[PDB]
């Protein structure tokens, strides 16, 4: 059946609560649940569940006119009351969404009629529409599936308005979705999608080679990159590599010795040949990153000066900061303390380990001793929240989060970016300007604030940008060309057309 496909994912999709995070998988929430406005690749949003909208002079009161023909997959109507109830359910858990500034901005949501939905904001929050378009949390489950009129304590059935319906889930085995035959929009050509739960990238590759699965879709960890290169040459297969979607980097802890020293952070940024790293560990499949955000990211084309690979300059910077080589040793010392930096990473991630070994070797060449701390996933996430790291692998979030939402989250102390920035003397200024950039409606001032925030982060060498990574696809040829979604975390199954 050419209208039924089998793919894979490292874990189950989760319960598909539209308003919660782990272990819900974002792409799967986006398959079932829909936004008021839909994000487009050009950076705009289009009408979706909302046909149209107006806003007040002061930018704080927004009124959406909703479609009147939309049903949840269980036949119950989608109207302004159902939408308002969803906003209430989300904001009843407001603390958990405070990383996303819109969750702190919404004062009230009212259904003025079946088709009129009014949303009032604290301030004139410019990324309002783009954050409504995110996969979560502002998407809509049928209110009949709330538990005690809430969603934060669980849901009943995951009933959305979207083009896919979860048929069944089997923990550690599979998830099955089917086409919504009563979808308000266009019918997908695919009728059934089976997700096999396959946690290991080599095992995913083997599953494709045997014919067990029709499609692999993911980022640079989807499968071994040496295997992907071979697949791309195989005339029996189809492969794709998108244009870059987000940045992979190291975050350097400005609050912990010795990365608290600007000279040390600058020297680290001169010591890595990123092209060689990409050609070594990533088999040349990704692009070199000189800045936190690629120049193609909105508001980020600033002409920031790259720190090109220059081990001679890296050594000179350390020497001038007092980090010199003792007799017969390769690791520098200052006041008898060795230049030692801990790099923690997920120890079972072979790609992360490979890049870690490359970074360790590169930094030894300029006299810095990198200790590799490979730990389980839970421990690494705890380290990121607590700032218990010297260096960590880190990534941006792709459109439409980059740059406004990623920057906004830098103010939240329980995440890696704040922790890495905590030792900066101008961190209060940076957090102040991040608050201003989200609220100001002077577009000249908005661009000037983005420039200042990103220039400070660049000049202070908080990050060591490594690569701009791409989405990758491996598929049976009969599926045809596989499209990409405007939102980097979504998979546009409804656009596959065999
Ligand atoms: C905690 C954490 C930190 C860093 C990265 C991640 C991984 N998540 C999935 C990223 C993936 C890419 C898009 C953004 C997305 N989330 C939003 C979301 O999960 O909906 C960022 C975020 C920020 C703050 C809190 C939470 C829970 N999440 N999780
Ligand atoms: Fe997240
Ligand atoms: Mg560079």
């Amino acid at each position: 059946a050419p209208d039924e496909i089998t793919t894979a994912w490292p874990v189950n999709v989760g319960p598909l609560n539209p308003h919660l995070y782990t272990p819900n998988q974002m792409f799967a929430q986006s398959m079932v649940y829909e936004p008021l406005v839909k994000y487009q690749a050009d950076g705009s949003v289009i009408p979706w569940l909302a046909k149209s909208w107006t806003h007040s002079e002061d930018g704080k009161t927004w009124t959406f006119t909703l479609r009147d023909d939309v049903k949840f997959s269980n036949g119950e109507p989608f109207d302004a009351e159902a939408a308002a109830e969803n906003f209430r359910a989300v904001l009843d858990n407001r603390q958990r969404h405070a990383w996303l500034e819109l969750a702190n901005q919404i004062v009230d949501v009212k259904a003025l009629s079946k088709t009129e939905l009014q949303i009032t904001l604290k301030s004139a929050y410019y990324p309002f529409l783009q954050e409504l378009a995110l996969p979560r949390p502002f998407r809509f489950i049928a209110p009949s599936q709330f538990k005690n009129h809430e969603t934060m304590n669980g849901i009943k059935a995951p009933i959305g308005t979207g083009p896919w319906i979860l048929q069944e889930s089997k923990l550690n085995q599979y998830d099955v979705f089917v086409r919504n035959e009563n979808y308000w929009g266009e019918k997908p050509a695919i009728k059934k999608i089976t997700f096999n739960v396959i946690p290991d990238p080599t095992t995913r590759a083997v599953a494709f080679e045997t014919g067990d699965i029709d499609l692999l879709y993911g980022n640079e960890g989807l499968l071994p990159l040496d295997t992907f290169a071979r697949f791309s040459q195989n005339p029996a297969y189809h492969t794709q590599l998108s244009q870059p979607i987000e940045t992979v980097m190291l975050a350097l802890n400005t609050a912990k010795a010795p990365t608290n020293e600007l000279a040390v952070r600058e020297a680290l940024n001169y010591a890595v040949n990123k092209k060689s790293l990409i050609d070594n560990a990533l088999y040349g499949t990704q692009q070199v990153a000189d800045t936190l955000f690629a120049p193609s990211v909105p508001y980020a084309n600033l002409g920031l000066k790259p720190s090109q690979y220059d081990p001679q300059k890296a050594k000179a910077l350390l020497e001038k900061a007092g980090w010199t080589l003792p007799a017969g040793k390769d690791i520098r010392e200052k006041n008898g303390q060795p230049l030692r930096i801990e790099l923690s990473f997920i120890g079972t991630d072979a790609l992360s380990k490979s890049m870690a070994e490359i970074i360790q070797a590169d930094m030894r060449q300029i006299g810095a001793d990198v200790s590799l701390i490979g730990e389980e996933e839970s421990s690494i996430y705890a380290r990121q929240r607590d700032g218990r790291f010297g260096m960590i692998f880190h990534r941006t979030w792709g459109a439409p989060y980059d740059p406004h939402a990623f920057l906004s989250s830098m103010r939240v102390p329980s995440h890696a970016d704040f922790q890495a920035q905590q030792g900066l003397a101008d961190k209060p200024l940076i957090d102040k300007e991040i608050g201003e950039v989200l609220a100001t409606h002077d577009e000249t001032q908005r661009q000037a604030l983005y420039r200042d925030i990103l220039t400070r982060l660049h000049d202070e060498a908080v990050y060591l940008p490594i690569s701009y990574i791409s989405m990758m696809v491996v598929s049976k040829p009969e599926l045809g060309n596989i499209p990409y979604a405007p939102i980097a975390t979504e998979i546009p199954f409804e656009q596959i057309k065999p």
